[PDB]
């Protein structure tokens, strides 16, 4: 409980670590117990330990899709940053859950493998990707997810196949901790994949603030409306609270113009939600995950 580091020396662990250092928005209060496993077995022992002692456990990828309140988070947060491997395996790609999705789409191209193009620009880890059935440009992880190695809440490995894997995953429910993923790709010319990747980078760059830290598109798309358009239409574009701003480039993004805090994010998110429902009677529901409690 407080006793974890005792049982497992040799497992890189940290005390009361402020998470903003590891999050894509550069925000979030501290997490009381922060663990980074070098090994799969290490991940197992910790998951099992927390389960058995009923200690709430959270898995943090790169927080490119979450906001962590300044009250921080209770229990143990596991970050699988050290599980980084990416491998070639005939027409198939195997990547560990701590690998960056962008690197996995870079690899694919070096091998003349097609099917990942859609992810050359999606930030975050492979673990987050499977958890979110990450997708962009009509493409999606489920389109090419072959197999995954996972940890059940009790700590056991479970090797999954297509059948057992099923809009931004059966991984989400069933609360599996992804350890590595296998994508079924197809052989195709470098040039053709290149033209898609350039097309996609061009497209995304033209429309997204990639320069600023942010989570992604903050809201799910309301039936027959664009999040961004509503926001923009409600006069909220450019709005600032503390160090947070409804992006002047894409109104559905809240960028960090410097020193933003999770409080700032939650506050801007709520004010947008509130203003939008007053002008158009539409419920903007967050896409981005919200975790920790109120400081
Ligand atoms: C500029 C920008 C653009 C973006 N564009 C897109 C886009 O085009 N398409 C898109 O789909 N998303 C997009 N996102 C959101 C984000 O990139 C994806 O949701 C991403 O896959 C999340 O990765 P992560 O590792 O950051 O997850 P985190 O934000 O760290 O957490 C995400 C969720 O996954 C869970 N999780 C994380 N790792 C694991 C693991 N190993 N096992 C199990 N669960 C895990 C977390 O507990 C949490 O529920 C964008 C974000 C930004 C900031």
């Amino acid at each position: 409980m407080n006793n974890l580091q005792t049982k497992f020396p040799h497992i890189a662990i940290k005390l009361n670590e402020p998470l903003s250092k590891y999050t894509y928005t550069k925000t979030g209060g501290a997490a009381d117990v922060f663990v980074m496993p070098k090994t799969i077995e290490e991940a197992q022992e910790v998951v099992a330990y927390c389960h058995q002692n009923k200690i709430p456990l959270t898995i943090l990828g790169n927080g490119s899709n979450l906001i962590i309140k300044d009250g921080g988070i209770r229990g143990v947060i596991l970050h699988l940053d050290l599980l980084q491997t990416i491998e070639r395996n005939n027409t198939q790609i195997v990547a560990m859950s701590g690998a960056k999705l962008i690197d996995t789409a870079k690899f694919a191209l070096n091998e003349s493998l097609s099917g990942l193009e859609f992810a050359c620009g999606i930030p975050g880890s492979i673990g987050g990707a499977l958890h979110m059935n990450a997708g962009a440009y009509g493409g999606e992880i489920s389109d090419v997810l072959e197999a995954a190695t996972v940890l059940t809440q009790t700590g056991e490995l479970k090797k999954l196949k297509r059948s057992e894997l099923k809009y931004r995953s059966t991984i989400a429910e069933k609360n599996y901790i992804v350890l590595d993923a296998t994508f079924s790709l197809a052989l195709e010319e470098k040039n053709l994949i290149q033209a898609k990747m350039d097309e996609l980078t061009a497209a995304r760059e033209a429309k997204q603030p990639l320069e600023y830290p942010s989570c992604g598109s903050v809201f799910k798309r309301p039936p027959g409306h664009f999040a961004g358009k509503l926001i923009q239409d409600s006069g909220l574009q450019g709005h600032i609270i503390g160090g947070a701003q409804v992006s002047l480039k894409h109104a559905g993004f809240i960028v960090n113009i410097g020193g933003a805090t999770a409080t700032d994010y939650m506050n801007l998110i709520a004010y947008v939600q509130q203003t939008v429902r007053e002008k158009f009677d539409v419920e903007l529901e967050t896409e981005v995950k919200i975790i920790g409690e109120d400081k």
